[PDB]
């Protein structure tokens, strides 16, 4: 039908607002911290702590897929990156410290992606 690819079409316009999104949230994270999963041959009992691991990495091949349906979906994969983060690591590392200001820093992206999805429709 002319509807669905008009939905398509509204789905593939919000997939290149989030690619530039988490370009734009990617560069708050400059020591490529998040960029990858974590390893599990490398931290093995990782997945006793952290039930839903993400990263950047995954995001984007999510992304790709035109898997995010919304930005609240997108924000709750951004959310995990940094929750998963600051809970497996202490305040005093540069881990969790990491997390910190890409959060304080991503924010502001974030603030305004909400006003051109909403704006846009």
């Amino acid at each position: 039908s002319m509807e669905q690819v008009a939905m398509e079409l509204r789905l593939t316009e919000l997939t290149r607002l989030l690619r530039s999104v988490l370009d734009q949230l990617q560069d708050k994270d400059p020591a490529r911290i998040f960029a990858q999963p974590v390893s599990l041959k490398e931290v093995p009992d990782y997945l006793d702590h952290i039930k839903h691991p993400m990263d950047f990495a995954t995001m984007r091949k999510r992304l790709e897929a035109q898997g995010y349906k919304n930005l609240h979906e997108f924000e709750e994969d951004f959310d995990l990156i940094i929750d998963n983060c600051m809970k497996y690591n202490a305040r005093d590392t540069v881990f969790y410290r990491a997390a910190v200001r890409l959060r304080d820093q991503g924010g502001v992206v974030l603030r305004q992606a909400r006003r051109e999805v909403d704006s846009i429709g």
